[PDB]
Formats: C-alpha cells, structure tokens, sequence
C-alpha cells in the first residue's frame, strides 16, 4: 500500500553525466558512446545572449575551446557539430558505462524523471510531467543546464528532455535530445512566456483510481455520465477534454477496481462543482495531475527494471 | 509584383524518393546516403491496424521482406531498424544524388513545401502551414504515405515532415524525420480527432503587409493600438495571441512599408469586427494565414537557391 511521487532509479544515467566548460561558462553534458551532448548556448558570452548567431559563434571555436571532465578524467574533444539547439562534442574515448538507450520525444501529459546536476555531478532526482503548455515545473538552480529527463523501459533508458532555461514565471523549458525545443521557445534572452496551462484530465482520473486502490472512497457515487456531458463541464474548469483513447488507457484500472471510467468521471464532475469540502485524497487537498495511468499501474501493481 | 502560393523547387528532393514494398503494401520512402526512411506502418497488415505491436511485427521480418525500387534499380536491403514511428532501411548503395540535408522539427505556424508522391514517383508540389493543432491541410490520395515536407535554406534541404495518415475531418498528420509525431496522434487505426484550430495571427499580419507592398491599401486607417487591446479582440475571434517576438519578426516589413506593426494591428482589428464588406485583399475574400513573414520577404524582396 501507499502512493508516492516515485522517480526511476538514476544509476544508469549518473554515469553519463559530465562537465562541459567553454570559456568562463560551465554546464552539464550527457556522454554516450564517444559523443557529449549539451545545450548550444554554452558557446554564448554576455554580449551574444540577446541575438546569438550560433553558426557564427561555432565557426570561431576550435576543439580546444571545449573542456570536458568526467570526474577527474579530462576527455579530449576531437570534433564538434551542432544539431538544432544541441551541441554534439566528439571525444576520443567512448563511455564504458553507456547503457542501452534511445532518444524519444514525449507528449504533453507524460511523466519522466529528472536527474538534476551541477558541475557534472548528480544532485537529486525527481518526477515531473510535461505540461500541456510544453513547460515543466522543475526545481533548478544556476548551473543546472544540461540536466536530462528520462524514463526506463526494461533495460533501456529513453532520454526525452535536456534542460536549457527558466522562464520568468519560474517554470522550465528545454529540448528533446535531437535539439528540438518543446513548445514555442528559443535559446536567446528575449521576453518569452508560457501559454495557458490546463489540467491533465486522464491523469487526474488515474490518480482517483490509485486512491480507490488505497482505500480512499468517499468521493465515489452511484451516478454515471457520458463523454460529451463530462467534457462540457471539464472545459469550464480548464481541464483537457477526455477522449475514447483515454478511456481505453484507463482500462486496466477500471478492471482492477470494478469501477467504470464514466462512473469515475461522474465523481470527478462532482468534485469539480462542489470542491473537496476540507477532505483529502491520498494526502492531498487538490486534484493531482502528474501521475499517468502507467505510473499508477507501476506503483499499485508492480514493475521493476535492471 | 504579384503574390502567389509559392513552393520551393523540388529537384533536390525528387532524386531521393523511392518505392518501398513490404508484403502487399507499397508506399514511398526517402533515400539519403545508404538509408531509406519510411513510415513503420508499412509492416502492418489488415489484422494489425487496430492494435499493432510494432516490435513484434518487426522481429518477424527479414531484410528480404522489403522490396525497395529507385526507378528501375532495385536496392538491396542489408539491414533494418526502427526509430520511433519511422523505419530505417539500410541499403547496399548510397544515393549519389544525396543533397546536403538536415532533419529539423518545425513549430506551428511555420510553412514548408510538400512533394506529394505515389509509387516512389513525384506527382506535385505545394505549400502548406503546420496548423496550431499540429495537423496540415494537405492534398493526399491513397498511396501518398512517406511523402515528405521540406524547406530549402541556401544549399541545404531541411526535411521537416513525413506523411503517415489522414484524419476523419480530411486533414493530415505525420512525423518529423526522427519518427516523432506532430501532435497527439498515434500510428494505429483508432478514433483520433484533431483539436480546435486557431488562426495564425502573425501570418495574417505578414500577408497584410504583402498586400500593401502590392498596392492593396483600402483596409488601412489612422489609428493605432496596444498588444493587450489587440490580443483582447483577437482571442474573441479564435486568433493566436500576438507577442513582442512577433512584432520584432515583422520588423523588416514595417521598415519597407513605413507602417508600424501596432498600426497594422489596428487595421486587422477593424477587419475582424466589420468584415471585408465584399472587397478582396490580394485576390482573396478571406484573411490568409499560411504565409510567414519570411515567405513574404522571400517573395516581395527576392531570395533564390542552388
Ligand atoms: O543555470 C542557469 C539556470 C537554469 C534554471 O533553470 N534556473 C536558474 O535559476 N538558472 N542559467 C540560466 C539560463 N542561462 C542561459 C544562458 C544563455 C542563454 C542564451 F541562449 F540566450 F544564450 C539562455 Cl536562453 C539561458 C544559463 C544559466
Ligand atoms: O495512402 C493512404 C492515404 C493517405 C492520405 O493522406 N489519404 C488517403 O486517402 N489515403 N492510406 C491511409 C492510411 N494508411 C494507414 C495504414 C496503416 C496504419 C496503421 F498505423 F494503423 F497501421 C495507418 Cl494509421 C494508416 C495507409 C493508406
């Protein structure tokens, strides 16, 4: 029993983190095989941040402008290239701790673990969701750029996020590992703001099922509803609309609890219209939307990895 | 003078198109160096479309299950792998017509050219925009899967789209060239629908500038406005909000016409509230939103390629 904000074990990622220094700027890199990946704004100085011309800035650099350290060992940079907003540093030594990996781009609503790092050294691990406005609500201080987000599928690390910047509202923006930003953000210091966020409805439903599994049942009721009647109320409270595909994803959780999805939607409808009335669900006084159906199954049924 | 829906010259892409057959299914592939890229649903039969398990389906295939033809020449498949929703077919011969290329992911509102193909043979070229709901309004018939979208930057082809499917409303969905879908779509036959589309405001403004450059001035007026007052009206008509970054992008067009962006916004505000009154702009009776500021500069000032 129990329900916690649970991250993936980070061991397989910790061994890939390195420190990258260019000039007086130091941030984190990801060392896989003989390539080190890091944000390209490592090559920017103060004069360049407002309107960087990255092709120009990179052409004026040589391999010896890049200092790469893995703990004590310094890695010799023998080549460099740019792929979108990510810099790829070819090094002379392939990381012997390279796990089986792949680069995947995630969708809004999906969760992943973040290994926050400073000076190439892992500092902490936490779980977060990609928000519908393509930001994450992370926890990052100065020096954290190049920290990565990941999921673990069996033996395979799926890298999905590299951290680039903090926006004025205190939320965070970055790229996939091919250097393509999540959301309409750019790596220059301009006045960019995240759009309107919404609540991830399929995730709230998954969390309500987790509550039932753990003995929280006070919000249930006898009624049922239709997708269209529910979505009519959800849009009024800035909730993402619910699809038939969402209903199918929640299948394993309705089966385990014997509570139909549209039955559970009727409870959610009541909670949206009446509030919590000072009661809590799984130790929270708000509706939580950063657990996917898969996260709930993983934690309430059991799945491990290497 | 003049203003047309103008696509990029397609020659450099036509020489990369091949035909891929697996079983009784034939679609188009992109042949760059010694790799052929194509949609992975080429390995699906009728029984698999509802719930494909692509890892299973691919493990039961061998290299000789894949027939690749470039015109008459058959290409020998010596290896195969899957990257997200794209299949990568290693072949024995590197395409001697491989141009300088890169794989880029585009943002909503950006435009690109589509080379529609059938049986590996180019059929037509047209220009379209990635909509805010991550679909495109293309023109595609049966057999068009694997057709690609591209931009040309100087000598370099930037591939940004591969066609996978048509949605029930008649709009189109696909991936970038790393196999990651644009939008929340999946390559299985389920009931997926595009979300609400909006009008790309910065593109409408660019088009109004193109009109002024070409002698259409009847919609102009003396007033001016602020971003917040304009965005207040725009959101009421399902227009994307306008940012300061958008204002900066439009800079070259305000300079050439001597009409400030916020001046032009006041004209747009009037057109939204009063309509066209039976008059046309650049031969259209509707506000066009599929020309970026860059497209207008390219066509109204002049830029060519190799
Ligand atoms: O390390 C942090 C940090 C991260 C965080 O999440 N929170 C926090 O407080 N600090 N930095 C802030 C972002 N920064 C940066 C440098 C250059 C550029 C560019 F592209 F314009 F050249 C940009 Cl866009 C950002 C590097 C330093
Ligand atoms: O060629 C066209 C076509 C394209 C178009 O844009 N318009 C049009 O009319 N036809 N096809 C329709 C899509 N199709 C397909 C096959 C398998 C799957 C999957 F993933 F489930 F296995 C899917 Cl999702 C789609 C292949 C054939």
């Amino acid at each position: 029993s129990g329900f916690r904000k649970m991250a993936f074990p980070s061991g397989k990622v910790e061994g890939c983190m390195v420190q990258v220094t260019c000039g007086t700027t130091t941030l984190n890199g990801l060392w896989l095989d003989d390539v080190v990946y890091c944000p390209r704004h490592v090559i920017c100085t103060s004069e360049d941040m407002l309107n960087p011309n990255y092709e120009d800035l990179l052409i004026r650099k040589s391999n010896h402008n890049f200092l790469v350290q893995a703990g004590n060992v310094q890695l010799r940079v023998i080549g460099h290239s740019m792929q979108n907003c990510v810099l790829k540093l070819k090094v002379d030594t392939a990381n012997p701790k390279t796990p089986k990996y792949k680069f995947v781009r995630i969708q809004p609503g999906q969760t992943f673990s973040v290994l926050a790092c400073y000076n190439g050294s892992p500092s902490g691990v936490y779980q977060c969701a990609m928000r519908p406005n393509f930001t994450i609500k992370g926890s990052f201080l100065n020096g954290s750029c190049g920290s990565v987000g990941f999921n673990i599928d069996y033996d395979c690390v799926s890298f999905c996020y590299m951290h680039h910047m903090e926006l004025p509202t205190g939320v965070h923006a970055g790229t996939d590992l091919e250097g393509n930003f999540y959301g309409p953000f750019v790596d220059r210091q301009t006045a960019q703001a995240a759009g309107t966020d919404t609540t991830i409805t399929v995730n709230v439903l998954a969390w309500l099922y987790a509550a039932v599994i753990n003995g929280d049942r006070w919000f249930l009721n006898r009624f049922t509803t239709t997708l269209n009647d529910f979505n009519l109320v959800a849009m009024k409270y800035n909730y993402e609309p619910l699809t038939q595909d969402h209903v199918d994803i929640l299948g394993p959780l309705s089966a385990q609890t014997g509570i139909a999805v549209l039955d559970m939607c009727a409870s959610l409808k009541e909670l949206l219209q009446n509030g919590m009335n000072g009661r809590t669900i799984l130790g929270s006084a708000l509706l939580e939307d950063e657990f996917t159906p898969f996260d709930v199954v993983r934690q309430c049924s059991g799945v491990t990895f290497q």
